[PDB]
């Protein structure tokens, strides 16, 4: 599913993604953005092997099992086959655990270089 603004940041919204850990609901529109273009089944092959996965580019090499990755971690518990859906709920739970772990949003380098320091609110300008 190709998600459109408004769409993607009133589904965020209904998961309590506004505000996880201080992050207003602007960055996390601006992030998938630029990681996926708003759509669920997007795919990158990273250089040591890993895939990252579905609509913010989610990394079976810490978060989950692809079958492929060698020696990596699944601390999501899922296939990273469930990240690629048309419901946001497992990408949105499996981010909760990321944005926690102590280097907050910066684990998303398009987040870090795209949206860090700019007006973020501009993304949900207009929605209801
Ligand atoms: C809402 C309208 O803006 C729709 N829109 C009309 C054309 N726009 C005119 C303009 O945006 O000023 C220029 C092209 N536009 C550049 C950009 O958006 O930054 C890329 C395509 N857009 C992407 C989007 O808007 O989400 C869809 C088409
Ligand atoms: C040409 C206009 O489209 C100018 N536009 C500024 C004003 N936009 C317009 C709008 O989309 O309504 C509103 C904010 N916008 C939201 C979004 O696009 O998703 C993010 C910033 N954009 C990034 C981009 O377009 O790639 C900069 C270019
Ligand atoms: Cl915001
Ligand atoms: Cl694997
Ligand atoms: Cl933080
Ligand atoms: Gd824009
Ligand atoms: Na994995």
């Amino acid at each position: 599913k190709v998600f459109g603004r408004c769409e993607l940041a009133a589904a965020m919204k209904r998961h309590g993604l506004d505000n996880y850990r201080g992050y207003s609901l602007g960055n996390w529109v601006c992030a998938a953005k630029f990681e996926s273009n708003f759509n669920t089944q997007a795919t990158n092959r990273n250089t040591d092997g890993s895939t990252d996965y579905g609509i913010l580019q989610i990394n079976s090499r810490w978060w989950c099992n692809d079958g492929r990755t060698p020696g990596s971690r699944n601390l999501c518990n899922i296939p990273c086959s469930a990240l690629l859906s048309s419901d946001i709920t497992a990408s949105v739970n499996c981010a909760k655990k990321i944005v926690s772990d102590g280097n907050g949003m910066n684990a998303w380098v398009a987040w870090r270089n795209r949206c860090k320091g700019t007006d973020v609110q501009a993304w949900i300008r207009g929605c209801r």
